[PDB]
C-alpha cells in the first residue's frame, strides 16, 4: 500500500520556482535533501526580472546555469508541472 504522489518520483519531473525576488526560474528536480530544507535544481534558467520590477536593476542573460540551489526560507511558492499517474 502506497500513496498516489508517493508513487511518482519528484526527481527528473520539470518545475517552476517563484523567489522572494519576484523572478520566475524553471528547471528538473535533480536531488532534494529534506534534512536541511534544501532543493537543487540543474539545467535551470532565469525567464527574466523585468516581468517583476525591483529596486535593483538586472542585466539581460541568456546563459544556462548547470547547478543552482535554493532554500525553503527564500523561495515564495512551488508548482510542478508533471502529475502523478494512476498506480494499481
Amino acid at each position: 500500500l502506497e500513496d498516489p504522489s508517493g508513487g511518482t518520483p519528484y526527481i527528473g519531473s520539470k518545475i517552476s520556482l517563484i523567489s522572494k525576488a519576484e523572478i520566475r526560474y524553471e528547471g528538473i528536480l535533480y536531488t532534494i535533501d529534506t534534512e536541511n530544507s534544501t532543493v537543487a535544481l540543474a539545467k535551470v534558467r532565469s525567464f527574466g526580472t523585468e516581468d517583476r520590477p525591483t529596486d535593483r536593476p538586472i542585466a539581460p542573460r541568456d546563459e544556462t546555469f548547470e547547478y543552482i540551489i535554493f532554500r525553503g526560507s527564500d523561495i515564495k511558492d512551488l508548482t510542478v508541472c508533471e502529475p502523478p499517474k494512476p498506480i494499481m
